[PDB]
């Protein structure tokens, strides 16, 4: 019992559809091709299906209008790249590109992609009848391009008859263009400001599309690789996937930088690498894991921290506002033609949502601060416990050890009636006193609670309040985003500026208190190592000054057998 | 410099005015005499004012509209009390009673009352031009009442001049006037249901208005006490006045009981009387403070638990609605002469206060039993650290014992050589080794730390959402009571009722909870006697066998003498 649900789309000679079974949830595409076809296009569709035996909907979210995510763009790359390897093995040229042939599927947090407009149309699909797998690549790497930025690589907001004209009319060895107000056509071979993506990966992609956004046909995939079969842009993309790129949230100077890294790398050699060319000394590389471990520099997002410096200023934004969007700043009621304004809009969105991730990001260290924070606590109350333990415990044995010398002493005072007694015993008994007499045990402890309490007050967020002025602004921009002044948006500009830098010297003063706790943490753990050292080696000396009774009172057995 | 600001009233022959100094608040009333006089009047008031030098806005509250709170009626009889007496020593008849002579003055959390319409004239006052002290009886007890019951002690709700008219044709021998519905005079010798006064106070103060209210000029003070020179009712006012009566909260049952008490009644004889009286076993009187403190028997709200008795049933609301508060939940739409509609309104909000002030106290029992079960925790803490302080003592006293006993091992076995060692010895220090092997430690402590956390689980209010009920309740009771249906008033006590009934048995739940943690504290108690007293008694042991080994050792040196 199939159910005759709503259509999946239209395809073919008819619709895609969704046939769910009525109980279970057993959905299938049927490409209905119901319609009478001719002999050829009916055994087309045919062995269509028999070969076939053998996301557009993210492309139009309004997160990512100036491109995607970095981390997404790269699995899109290792996905659909073993997609198309995965076809080019199969002798099989797919030509229908588009993102509609990409099926969205969540697997514990990871989306897998297989493949099933005349922008996507090659131009020398656009000139001739036989073609071949640069078809491919030119809509591919077009494609890719439109996660890069979200929008068409070549003459974007044209027609596609005319920008084919004019990408047939493009020098081939440039990356971008576009179109200015005045009628020029102005193109890049390198990629705009918008993206996201670390610079160490940017051109290497930048030239790799200088490859792929070749218009030339002969010319898209690469100079093969003889000794793998493989096209440039195959080997490119290999290389670039196996990169090993950490990045280091630049906490105390609101930063962060990506490292590309020899795969052969202790953490010892990276914390000389960044007190060699961040600056950042090793005696205070604070670096502090998601969970906020430090690290063991013996094992091959972090965080980082001074450990000298407590003072905590104000953060560096490093990011402004592109002169468009600060024009808007200054001057906001110019009503323009509004796909312009939707582009300024648009980098406003983008900017705001930076912020957020700003305090996300910061937010999230401070937390793995307060982690670390639980570890040293944890720490110290392991070494308070066996401090005390040891400490009663010498106790006891100063408390038998002076009844015991005082019994000692007494027959030592009974025998001193035949003369048997010798004096150095005694006055080694009184060294052994005074030993036995060799408060800040409780003292250093109410350090501990003392610094404890302060921490479970310190324990008691307006990037949700920010997210709902940054939700605001991008309600603004769906709204003005589904037509055909922008004064209220510079105010939440400066809600969220204003907001954000109220909450983040706050949060400053948090870190303060913080690396306060953890300097006073650190102070007191060598006053434990000194104190119970001195704990260990009293009791082990007035363990053997008991011993060595024992010997004196053997000396008497001696003394006994003399006689 | 005086500030001339608003009046206080109107007095004399003009007005009673606020006259502030401009900077400090130097408030004072000025009897404003202005207006031309003849002199024996201009003169009147100059002795007036020569011998003066010598609480109306709380009569008309929302929240008493069936009379006041009976610890407020008290301190109003002892303080207008000490007034009367002190103005009839003083010989002087103010005779001019009102609400509005009475100051009203914060010291602390108290209220005092100082002395400064023709429903207080007296009826020989209505007759006759000369006068007594008795006016002041009979308006006192007037106003008394009208404390009692928020309105007029006689015929309420008429014109004074046919109202004394029915008040010289009254048996003067009875205490509270009404008038039906049909034209009845119905009067009655008690006092009516809607009060809040324990009995053990009414039939004194019901015999004592029968004087007070006895409209017989001759005989409204008393049958005059000739020991003292004094008035039967001012006997009657300092016995009430020293009437030592406790409140017990029977919480087990949703009751209170006042306990009218002997001045010499020790807290075990008061145990015994309630041992007796309610029946409640003293092994399992709970009696707990309004801090939650259990008492010393040894000295001279009490909250009431069963020890016995974990299974917490529901409330015993032993307080009903009227038959014509219930005559009005059965049908609200009758639309009566609006008087007795605020009347039957009026016991309607007195009984949702009620049952606001249930909550109120039993909330508050629960909280003092929690403070009780904190004072158990802090019994805990110090028993267990005490506790595995010797603990861990004890053990290395068996260190130093076993490794003391392994010295002395050897040594006996090097003077085995001679003969000298006796085996009796040996098997007494074998003895001692088991005794020397002579964890639920750490287990009940377990028990403790785990009962703690549950606790603190526990401690993680509904009555003033029933608040904003009834506040809304007494909202409707003000706009239906400045005019000159009720069926939304019967849906607040819907709402009251079963929400009350809901979190009254949840709080009945964490009751039961907080019985079985005290049960189970009170459980874990001897074991801390039994192991803390088998901890004590086995070092004690442990030590005299030291000693005792010692004298063994003496015994030795016995031997060397021997020889």
């Amino acid at each position: 019992p199939w159910e005759m649900r709503e259509r999946l789309g239209t395809g073919g000679f008819g619709n895609v559809c969704l046939y769910q079974h009525r109980e279970l949830d057993l959905k299938i595409a049927i490409k209905s091709c119901r319609l009478e076809l001719s002999t050829k296009n009916r055994e087309r569709w045919c062995h269509e299906i028999q070969i076939m035996k053998k996301l557009r909907k993210l492309l139009n979210k309004p997160e990512n209008c100036c491109g995607l995510k970095e981390s997404q763009i790269l699995s899109l790359l290792s996905d659909i790249g073993s997609g198309i390897r995965y076809l080019h093995e199969n002798k099989i040229i797919h030509r229908d590109l588009k993102p509609e042939n990409i099926v969205l599927q969540d697997v514990g947090g990871k989306i897998i992609h297989k493949i099933i407009t005349l922008q996507y149309l090659a131009p020398e699909l656009f000139e001739n009848k036989p073609y071949t797998a640069t078809v491919d690549y030119w809509s591919f790497g077009t494609m890719v391009f439109e996660c890069i930025a979200g929008y068409r690589p070549f003459l974007h907001h044209l027609q596609p008859f005319t920008w084919h004209e004019k990408i047939k009319k493009k020098d081939p060895k440039c990356i971008f263009a576009c179109e200015e107000m005045s009628g020029e056509v102005r193109f890049s071979s390198h990629l705009p400001q918008p993206n996201s993506l670390c610079s160490l990966i940017v051109e290497p992609m930048e030239n790799w599309l200088q490859l792929m956004l070749n218009w030339d046909p002969q010319q898209r995939g690469g100079p093969v690789d003889l000794t793998l079969k493989q096209p440039r842009c195959f080997v490119l993309m290999d290389h670039i996937l196996n990169l090993k790129i950490v990045h280091i949230l630049n906490m105390t100077s609101a930063k962060i930088i990506s490292f590309l890294l020899p795969p052969d790398e202790s953490l010892h050699s990276l914390q000389s690498r960044i007190e060699r060319e961040t600056g950042i000394n090793t005696g205070s590389q604070e670096l502090l894991s998601e969970t906020g471990i430090s690290l063991d520099p013996r094992k091959p997002m972090v965080y980082l921290f001074d450990k000298s410096k407590t003072v905590y200023e104000g953060p560096f934004a490093s990011r402004s506002l592109s002169d468009c969007v600060n024009y808007i700043v200054q001057d906001s009621k110019i009503q323009l033609p509004i796909i312009q304004l939707r582009k300024v809009w648009a980098e406003a969105v983008h900017y705001v949502s930076g912020l957020k991730e700003d305090y996300s990001r910061l937010f999230q260290g401070q937390r793995a601060a307060m982690l670390s924070l639980l570890r040293y606590n944890a720490n110290l109350t392991k070494m308070k416990n066996t401090l005390i333990s040891a400490s009663q415990q010498l106790k006891a044995k100063l408390e038998f050890f002076h009844k015991s010398i005082q019994l000692d002493l007494e027959r030592y005072s009974e025998q001193m009636t035949y003369g048997i007694s010798s004096e150095k015993m005694l006055k080694a008994w009184k060294e052994m006193e005074e030993k036995a007499i060799h408060g800040v045990i409780g003292y250093l402890e109410d350090q501990i609670m003392s610094l404890h309490a302060e921490i479970m007050e310190l324990q008691k967020r307006q990037g949700d309040l920010m997210e709902s002025l940054e939700q605001r602004a991008i309600d603004l921009y769906k709204q003005l985003k589904h037509r055909p002044d922008s004064t209220e948006m510079v105010k939440i500009i400066v809600h969220t500026v204003q907001s954000q830098d109220r909450v983040l010297k706050e949060l400053f003063g948090h870190l303060s208190k913080l690396l306060g706790c953890k300097q006073k943490i650190i102070d007191l753990l060598p006053k434990v190592e000194v104190a119970l050292s001195n704990i260990k080696e009293a009791d082990n000396t007035v363990m053997f000054m008991q011993g060595k009774r024992q010997k004196e009172i053997w000396h008497l057995l001696k003394i006994a057998c003399t006689q």
